DNA sequence: TTGGTTTTTCGTGCCATAGGTTAATGACTTTACAGAGGTTACGTTTACATACATTTGTGAATGTATGTACCATGAACGTACCATAATAGAAAGA
């Protein structure tokens, strides 16, 4: 279920766009070591820090909706 | 008396005078594409107040730390079932 869990991940950040896919990796340590805190990814991409909230807000609320999340739905009893 | 060349009408074929539907480019006109101009509702950038965390001192839990001065003088301090046959070892008589 973990294999499937990464292809399933994998494709629901390709099938976003790619620099909303690069925030989502980049923001909790996903296909990376560390993962970086709001201001080291303010000093790696862009200064604005509030715009990167709004970011996850909107990516927030485009993953809420059921038909981009059904084959996660039943990943929510794990 | 019978076959075949000759000749003239007559409906049919060729030529000419009339008169009408319908090809031409166009001129259409209608639809489609191309031009700017005012308005909407976002998306990114910026400042400001308050919060969980994380960084400090301070009161209690244990823990090794060295000694106690009538006389204490050898034992296993209770273990245990005793199968079977290849290969060497330390001696004993040949």
């Amino acid at each position: 279920t973990t294999e499937s869990l990464r292809a399933a991940t994998h494709d629901v950040l390709a099938g976003l766009t790619a620099r909303e896919a690069k925030v989502l990796r980049m923001r909790f340590g996903i296909d990376m070591n560390t993962d970086y805190t709001l201001e080291e990814v303010g000093k790696q991409f862009d200064v604005t820090r509030e715009r990167i909230r709004q970011i996850e807000a909107k990516a927030l609320r485009k993953l809420r909706h059921p038909s981009r999340s059904e084959v996660l739905r039943s990943f929510l009893d794990d």
